[PDB]
Order: C-alpha cells, then structure tokens, then sequence
C-alpha cells in the first residue's frame, strides 16, 4: 500500500441544487436475528442527491486502497 | 501504508443549495437480536444532499488507505 | 503508517445553503438485545446537507490511514 | 504512526447558512439489553448541516491515522 | 506516534449563520441494561450546524493519531 | 508520543451567528442499570452550532495524540 | 325573504383528517388595472380540504336566501 | 327578511385533524391600480382545512339571508 | 329584519387539532393606488384550520341577516 | 332590527389543540396611496386555528343583524 | 334596534391549548399616503388560536346588531 | 336602541393554556402621511390566544348594538 505524488515546476464552477424533501442514506446495515455478518468498506462511497465532482485532479493525484479478508 | 507528496518550484466556485426537510444518515448500523457483526470502515464515506467536490487536487495529493480483517 | 509532505520554493468561493428542518445523523449505532458487535471507523466519514469541499489540496497533501482487525 | 511536514522558502471565502430547526447528531451509540459492543473511532468524523471545507491544504499537510483491534 | 513540522524562510473569510431552534449532540452514548461496552474516540469528531473550515493548513501541519484496543 | 515544531526566519475574518434556542451537548454519557463501560476520549471533540475554524495553521503546527486500551 | 321552522311533539360520527402542507382559499378576488367589478356573495360558500357535513338536518330546517342586482 | 323558529313539547362526535404547515385564507381581496370595485358578502363563507359540521340542526332552525345592490 | 325564537315545554364532543405553522387570514383587503372600493360584510365569515361546528342548533334558532347597497 | 327570544317551562365537551408557531389575522385592512375605501363589518367574523362551536343553541336563540350603505 | 329575552318557569367542558410562539391580530388597519378610509365594525369579531364557544345559548338569547353608512 | 331581559320563577369548566412567547394585538390602527380616516368600533371585538366562552347565556340575555355614520 504505497502512494506517491510529485509536481515539479522550473473559470466558473456552478452547482445549483433546489430540492424538496430529500432523504439520503449513505451506508446502512440492518441486522435482525442473524448470527454472523461483516460490513467491510475500504474504498470510497459517495452518496448524494446532487453529487458533483468538478476538476477533481489537475496535478499529482494517486489514491491507493486495499482491503483484506482472511478467515482460516 | 506509506503516503508521500512533494511540490517543488524553482475564478468563481459557486455551490447553491436551497432544500426543505432534508434528512441525512451517513453511517448507520441497526442490530436487533443478533449474535456477531462487524462494521469496519477504513476508506472514505461521503454523504449529503448537495455533495460537491470542486478543485480537490491541484498539487501533490496522495491518499493511502488499507483495511485488514483476520479471523483465525 | 508513514505520511510525508514537503513544499520547497526557490477568487470567489461561495457556498449558499438555505434549508428548513434539517436532521443530520453522521455515525449512529443501534444495538438491541444482541451479543457482540464492533463499530470500527478509521477512515473519513463526512455527513451533511450541503457538504462542499472546495480547493482541498493545492500544496503537499498526503493522508495515510490504516485499520486492523485480528480475532484469534 | 509517523507524520512529517516541511515548507522551505528561499480572495473571498463566503459560506452562507440560513436554516430553521436543525437537529445534528455527530456520533451516537444506543445500547439496550446487549452484552458486548465496541465503538472505536480513530479517523475523522465530520457532521453538519452546512459542512464546508475551503482551502484546507495550501502548504505542507500530512495526517497519519491508524487503528488497532486485537482480540485473542 | 511521532509528529513533526518545520517551516524555514531565508482576503475576506466570511461565515454567516442565521438559524433558529438548533439542537446539537456531538458525542452521545446511551446504555440501558447492558453488560459491557467501550466508547473509544481517538481521532477527530466535528459536529455543528454550520461547520466551516477555511484555510486550515497554509504552513507546516501534521496530525498523527493512533488508537489501540487489546483484549486478551 | 513525540511532537515537534520549529519556525526559523533569516484581512477580514468574519463569523456571524444569529440563532435562537440553541441546545448543545458536547460529550454525554447515559448509564442506567449496566455493569461495566468505558468512555475514553483522547483525540479532539469539537461541538457547536456555528463551529468555524479559520486560518488554523499558518506556521509550525503538529498535534500528536495516542490512546491505549489494554485489558488482560 | 321569509323563513320558517317548527317542531311540535305531543351513534359514532368520526371525521379523520391527516394532511400535510394544506393551502386553502375560500373567497379570493384579484383586481389589477380594471375599471368596475362586483363580487356579490349571498348564498353559501364552503371550502375545505376535508369538508364533511354529517346529519345536517334532522328537525325543522329551512334556509331562505336571495340576491338582487339592479343597474339602471 | 323575516326568520322564525319554534319548538313546542307537551353519542360520540369525533373530529381528528393532524396537519402540518396549514395556510388558510377565508375572504381576501387584492386591488391594484383599479377604479371601482365592490366586495359584498351577505351569506355564509366557511373556510378551513378540516371543515366539519356535525348535527347542525336537530330542532327549529331557519336562516333568512338577503343581499341588495342598486346602482341608478 | 325580524328574528324570533321560542321554546315551550309543558355524549362526547371531541375535537382534536395537532398542527404546526398555521397561518390564518379571515377577512383581508389589499388596496393600492385605487380610487373607490367597498368591502361590505353582513353575513357570517368563518375561517379556521380546524373549523368544527357540532350540535349548533338543538332548540329554537333563527338568524335573520340582510345587506343593502344603494348608489344613486 | 327586532330580535326576540323566550323559553317557558311549566356530557363531555373536549377541544384539544396542540399547535406550534400559529399566526392569526382576523380583520385586516391594507391601504396604500388610495383615495376612498370603506370596510364595513356588521355580521359575525370568526377566525382561529382551532375554531370550535359546540352546543351553541339549545334554547331560545335569535340573532338579528343588518347593514346599510347609502351614497347619494 | 330592539332586542328582547325572557325565560319563565312555573358535565365537563374541557379546552386544552398547548401552543408556542402565537401571534394574534384581531382588528388591524394599515394606512399609508391615502386620502379617505372608513373602518366600520358593528357586528362581532372573534379572533384566536384556540377559539372555543361551548354552550353559548341555553336560555333566552337574542343579539340585535345594525350598522349604517350614509354619504350624501 | 332598546334592550330588555327578564327571568321569572314561581359541573367542571376547565380551560388549560400553556403557551410561550405570545404576542396579542386586539385593535390596532397604523396611519402614516394620510389625510382622513375613521376607525369606528361599536360591536364586540374579542382577541386572544386561548379565547374560550363557556356557558355564556343560561338566562335572559339580549345585547342590542347599533352604529351610525352620516357624512353630508
């Protein structure tokens, strides 16, 4: 799990949201009368009504993610 | 789990939200009469009604994340 | 878990929120009559009605996160 | 768990919130008639109605976080 | 758990909040008729109705956090 | 748990809060008829109705925090 | 315009209304840049969201109404 | 305009209203830049969200109404 | 305009209103830059959110109303 | 305008109102830059949020009302 | 304008109001830069948030009202 | 204007009001830069937050009211 980023040197961004009665649930877990469960999140969960990503990367960007599940 | 970032050197950002009766639940866990459960979050959970990410990276950016689950 | 950041050298940001009756729950855990549970958060949980991230990184930025779960 | 940051050298930020009856719960735990539970937070939990992060990093920034859970 | 920061050398920030009947709960724990529980916070919990972070890092910044849970 | 910071050398910040009937609870613990519980806080808990952090770091800043929980 | 009523002698009434955001306008008159207008009401105007009339007349009932408009 | 009523001799009434944000306007008149207008009410104007009339007349009832408009 | 009423001799009434943000306007008149207007009310104007009339007349009841408008 | 009433001889009334932020306007008149206007009320104006009339007439009741408007 | 009433001979009334921030205006008149206006009230204006009239008439009741407007 | 009343012979009344921040205006007149106005009240103006009239008339009751307006 190695991440690196380097940068060497030698407009209008409009988001308009007009909603009404917005109900958002990003990560939900409902367990009833069960025995064993695992909710494993290790990446990126984005939830919205107006989910906007403008000009996310304009330089050095590097996201390193890893998940592990071992059950011996 | 190594993260590195270096930078060597030698506009209008508008978000408009006009909502009404907004209910947001980012991370929720509901356990009733169960035995064993694991809610493991190790990444990035973003929840909103107007979730906007403008000009997130313009330089050296590097996010290193890792999760581990061992059950012997 | 090593994080590093170095920087060597040799506009209008508007967010407008006009809501009414906003109910927000970031991290919630509901346990009733259960036996064993683990709520493990080790990353980044962002919850809002108007969740805006403008110009987050413009220099040296590096977030290193790690989670571990061992059950022998 | 090592974090480092160094910087060597040789606008309008508006947030407008006009809400009414805002109820916020950042981190909540509800335990009724259970036996064992663990609420482990070791990262970053942000909760709001108008959660704005403007110009978070413009220099040397590095957040190192780690969590550990061992049950032998 | 080592944190370091060094800096060597050789605008308008407006937040406007106009709310009414705001109820905020940052960290809450409700235990009724249970046996064992642990609420462990070791990172950063931010809760608000208008949670604004403007120009957080402009120099040397490095936050090192770690949590440990051992149950033999 | 080592923290270091050094700095060697050789605007308008407005927050406006106009609320009414604001109830804030930062850290609360409710224990009824339980046996054992631990509320361990060792990081940073920020709670407010208008929680604003403007120009937090502009020099050498480094916060080192650590928590330990051992139950043999 | 003569009304008369005489009476000589020798259960469950349930109304259930569960609405949300109800806007009612019984008698409205909108005049803009006009010359002459007449709004003459002399009968019976009933306006509602749940307009219920149960067991209105069980005895002597007699409603006598009259309207007149003369323009010589 | 004569009204008379005589009476010679020789249960559960439930109304349930559960609303939210109810706006009621019984008699309204809007005049802008006009010359002449007449709003004449002489009968019975009933306006509501839950307008219930239960067992209005069980005896001698007689409503005599009259309106007149003369313009010579 | 003669009204008469004579009477010669020889349960549960429940109203339940549970509202929120109720705005009521019974009789309103808006005049702007006009010349002549007449608002004549001579009957019965009833305005409400929960307008209930239970068992209004059980005996001798007689309402005599009259309006007159002469413009020579 | 003659009213007469004679009477010769030889339960639970529950009203429940639970509101919040109730604004009531019975009789309102708005005049701006006009010349002539007349607001004539001579009947019965009832305005409320929970306007209840239970068992209004059980005996001799007679309301005689009259209005007059002469403009020669 | 004659009113007469004669009577010759030979329970639980509950009103429950639980409000919050109640603003009531019975009779209001707003005059700005006008010339002539008349607000004539001669009947019965009832304004409230919980306007209840229980068992108003059980005997001899007779209300005689009259209004007059002459403009020669 | 004659009123007469004669009577010849040969329970629990509960009102419960629990309000908060109640503003009441019975009769109001606002005059600004006008010329002529008349506010004539000759009937009955009732204004309240909990306006209750229980058992108003159980005997001889007769209210005689009259208003006059002459402008030659």
């Amino acid at each position: 799990v190695v991440a690196a980023a380097e940068k060497t040197k030698q407009g209008v961004l409009y988001v308009g949201s007009k909603t009404k009665e917005g109900v958002v649930h990003g990560v939900a877990t409902v367990a009833e009368k069960t025995k064993e469960q695992v909710t494993n999140v290790g990446g990126a969960v984005v939830t919205g009504v107006t989910a906007v990503a403008q000009k996310t990367v304009e330089g050095a960007g590097s996201i390193a993610a890893a998940t592990g599940f071992v059950k011996k």
